[PDB]
């Protein structure tokens, strides 16, 4: 039932229709590492033709024997790292989908602007206006155009293949779903998000099972060593709880654990009592890198998310008094007031601010998913 994590996270409408839809078509856990692992390769095949998640969930896989793969991959963590894995693959192939729609669309309008563009040059050229060096370079600019069209097509072609791959045979996938450039700003999170939500993480349930293997009271060593804070405030922004566990300019993790009650017992004393003692260290150790761990990743995502929001709040605001600016170019046109010209360079300006927008969107989108993931599957 863990579906609670995205369907709870994710906003957008389609893009929750195609992680269900995936999740449907990929009941088998080890076909479905084969799938995102194929979906990812088909990128890469724009490099030899001619995120850390994933990275280390497929490196730790192959660095094991198939006896191991197989055995890990029954357990609980490993199912929660193939649906995280699952789920995050989908979101990311629907951002660069929407994405290369999008860079798309204004690539060609950008093409039909220069060739308006250059087919007036040309009439006045015939009247002594322009250099011919100029008409000529304006020929560059459309091709190169013409150029980035076919590439964008082809980075769609890359990301509806890896999206096909993740859904199945009978998947729909979704057309150009049209932008509205004022609501790019990602959505608000749950305030006083409680870091108990971490323990989902399938890198610290994997951290737990190894100290129940060396015999630890698990609440016990919760109490010691897993900071009980808020993530966020009253905005969806880092806690000031989250903050103080770091060194003001230095990143250092703050915490200093205290032992109120003893983690492991005596045990079984007799033999092998310092190779026990060792496994109970490294348990632990490995505990508390995978704790700080869990809590930088979630608070820089948290500010990479806040920088995110101010920069595209910045270029909304360009592109509003670019698009202003452009309508009272049109009217003084129509006037006699300025050249057909002028126009022309005026909508290309909204143009490349738009395809910023789009950018800094998607990074926002990648960023998300990096939250989503960071937090071990939502916030639910």
């Amino acid at each position: 039932y863990q579906n609670a994590g995205w369907r709870t996270f994710f906003v957008d409408n389609q893009v929750k229709t195609l992680i269900s839809e995936a999740l449907v078509n990929n009941r088998d856990l080890r076909m479905a590492t084969l799938k995102v692992q194929e979906a990812r390769a088909q990128y890469r095949l724009t490099d030899a033709d001619r995120a850390s998640f994933d990275l280390d969930f497929f490196g730790r896989l192959k660095n094991m024997s198939e006896a191991e793969r197989q055995n890990y991959l029954a357990t609980e963590e490993a199912q929660r790292a193939v649906h995280i894995l699952l789920v995050s693959n989908v979101a990311q192939s629907y951002f660069n989908q929407q994405l290369a729609y999008a860079q798309l669309q204004i690539a060609e309008e950008t093409l039909r602007n220069y060739q308006q563009s250059y087919a007036f040059v040309e009439k006045q050229l015939l009247t002594g206006s322009s250099n011919v060096l100029a008409l000529e370079q304006a020929r560059g600019v459309i091709e190169s155009t013409r150029s980035d069209i076919a590439k964008r097509q082809g980075e769609l072609a890359q990301a509806n293949n890896a999206l096909q791959l993740l859904l199945g045979s009978y998947g729909k996938l979704p057309q150009a779903q049209t932008v509205n450039s004022d609501s790019l700003q990602s959505v608000k999170l749950p305030a006083g998000l409680s870091s108990q939500i971490l323990l989902q993480r399938p890198d610290i349930m994997e951290a737990e099972h190894a100290l129940m293997a060396a015999n630890a009271n698990i609440g016990a060593a919760r109490a010691a060593f897993f900071p009980s804070i808020s993530l966020t405030s009253g905005i969806s922004t880092a806690s000031s709880d989250l903050s103080s566990l770091f060194n003001a300019s230095s990143g250092m993790w703050n915490f200093i654990p205290k032992i109120e009650i003893p983690i492991f017992n005596a045990g079984r004393n007799q033999a092998n009592l310092d190779i026990a003692e060792i496994r109970q260290q490294q348990s632990v150790v490995n505990y508390e890198q995978k704790i700080q761990n869990a809590f930088k990743e979630v608070a820089d995502a948290l500010a990479l998310r806040q920088s995110l929001n101010d920069q595209i709040s910045a270029q909304q605001r360009y592109l509003a008094s670019l698009q202003i600016t452009l309508q009272r170019a049109r009217a003084l046109y129509q006037h006699g007031a300025v050249s057909y010209l002028e126009v022309l360079d005026a909508e290309r300006s909204l143009f490349a601010t738009r395809q910023t927008l789009l950018d800094l969107n998607y990074a926002r989108q990648v960023n998300e998913i990096s939250l989503y993931t960071a937090l071990g599957g939502g916030h639910h």
